[PDB]
């Protein structure tokens, strides 16, 4: 019977988009799924964004790693901060390494775990749409069996009883949405926050300890300055 | 004449070859020049690697920018910390603009200028080059006309003023390049020095600035987060 009812619903659709139905108004909960779909593709384009400031974190460490390889391969064994150079360059790519594994933990997968947080409301408003279909079928069936020629007492029991589980099933997911969407609109905030102080957080560590190789570099060159000097 | 002499040149290079004539030996300055040609590659190397040191951070710049833009997109104008977050942004955007611009004159063109010095100076190991197979071309010629049946003492005179004349423009670019390429090749030093202190510099900056701009950010977060608290 689950088939029949799936038809019975796309008539009921289609004889509405046709001027031959009449639908249930659905306005005010339209304009609260409007919300959802908007932060959906909200979270979902910062989300791909994350994934490409990663991506582009990873350029920059190439390229910094590929100018520091020829800087070494340049750098003659035989000058003063040779051996330090080594220390700079493994510890300029183990930050990068750091930096990167913990964007891709702090940052990106806690915002994949937000997004991922909407298909199942995705599913449910998905689902009350079509409990809401149901009800303008299970009237427009009644309708249709109270205006017969030859009354059947039977067949207005059995459409009045549809009538009745099509209007608690729909007002069930009806109650559950107006109670869930508007703390999952809320809590966008929470997660942008989260986002941005965690991203904030792992930059300050990564500039510091940046800021601390980058002096020795220059103090790298004033020695193999002051060897070669008159 | 210039042709000739051109003609005579490839001639005597070509006998060399064949195991027909025998060269003056150039060893030691060979190991000069290959000295020469491995501190250009080396100079070439860097440079290429600072265009694409540039190019990433460029690349950095956009995701930067693309993840900031979202954010703006998304931080509604009623939360506080919007006005904030603007000055952030802005200030994000022309901190990267000018670390790529001053990375592209202090180190990109200092680069370029040093790499560039190295054309006049092959020209000139070029053209010594060319004058030792003149010498060579000048001494098989004489050897010629002196083992001759015919003994002509005008055409003997000519060998021995073209022996002269090749042996004096030799020695000039010869006594040039040998007191030259050490001094160039010394300068590789003071180079690297000036373009990783040069760097270095920049970078400082750029750590503290962004630094400042990444901690505000978290304090933006931080106010949008008590505005919505219980």
């Amino acid at each position: 019977k689950q088939v029949q009812k799936k038809f019975s619903r796309a008539q009921e659709k289609v004889l509405q988009k046709l001027g031959k139905a009449v639908e249930t108004k659905d306005e005010r909960f339209e304009q609260s799924a409007s919300n959802f779909y908007q932060q959906q593709a909200e979270g979902h384009k910062l989300y791909k964004d994350l994934k490409n400031f990663l991506s582009a974190v990873k350029v920059m460490h190439e390229s910094s790693k590929r100018v520091s390889e020829t800087l070494q391969e340049i750098y003659s064994s035989e000058w003063d901060g040779h051996e330090e150079l080594k220390a700079i360059v493994w510890n300029n790519d183990l930050l990068w390494e750091d930096y990167e594994e913990k964007l891709a933990d702090q940052a990106v997968r806690t915002m994949e775990i937000y997004v991922a947080q909407f298909s199942e409301i995705k599913e449910r408003i998905a689902k009350r749409g079509r409990k809401l279909v149901d009800y303008d079928s299970a009237r427009h069936h009644l309708e249709a069996v109270q205006n017969a020629k030859k009354k059947d007492e039977a067949k207005t029991a059995k459409a009045e009883e549809e009538f009745n589980k099509a209007q608690t099933v729909f007002e069930d997911l009806n109650q559950e949405l107006l109670e869930e969407l508007p703390i999952l609109y809320n809590s966008r905030i929470g997660c942008y926050v989260t986002i941005f102080q965690n991203i904030s957080n792992l930059r300050d560590v990564f500039y510091r300890e940046m800021s601390k190789l980058n002096h020795n570099l220059y103090e790298v060159m004033s020695k193999l300055e002051r060897q070669h000097s008159n």
